[PDB]
DNA sequence: TATTCCCTATTTTTT
């Protein structure tokens, strides 16, 4: 008769073996020539013993294809400013604000600054894009500030 | 110094 040997393999493996609509079994099947029966988990174990069947040859052959198959399946950036240069960085209408942000691409928000704890001295500017983005704001914040 | 625009992995078969 045909050599019979079991195979372990986890329920959630157990898919990989039968494959979609019987793909790989069907394909495995037909490339192997083998019947594969599932059989309850023996061993308190929660996995599914695979039993497979085939030729002395192509059970061991078989079991391989299975085994190697299954083993298979085992930027944003705050800027500081100081309320006495706020005047040069915004300018007239925000001419320069948008300028920087449409060229940066980057979204720029003014973030207040909590009066009663955080320094009146000084403010705080919200800048985000993309890390590309972030760093071109950055640079013509620098040579205006 | 005062005011702006943008974005918001599962699955199949026969006995």
């Amino acid at each position: 008769g045909s050599h019979m040997i079991d195979v372990p393999i986890p329920r959630f493996a157990v898919g990989i073996v039968i494959g979609r609509n019987g793909e790989m079994i069907k394909k495995i099947q037909n490339d192997a020539g083998v019947r594969i029966q599932f059989k309850p988990d023996d061993g308190t174990t929660p996995e599914r013993i695979a039993q497979i069947t085939g030729p002395p040859d192509r059970a061991q052959h078989a079991a391989e294809i299975i085994t190697d198959l299954l083993r298979s399946v085992q930027q944003e950036f705050n800027f500081i400013v100081p309320t006495g240069k706020t005047g040069l960085i915004i300018g007239k209408g925000g001419e320069t604000i948008k300028s920087i942000s449409q060229q940066s691409g980057a979204r720029i928000e003014l973030q207040r600054n909590p009066p009663p704890n955080a320094d009146p001295n000084m403010k705080l500017f919200t800048i985000r894009g993309t890390p590309q983005q972030i760093d071109y704001a950055r640079q013509l914040i620098e040579e205006k500030i």
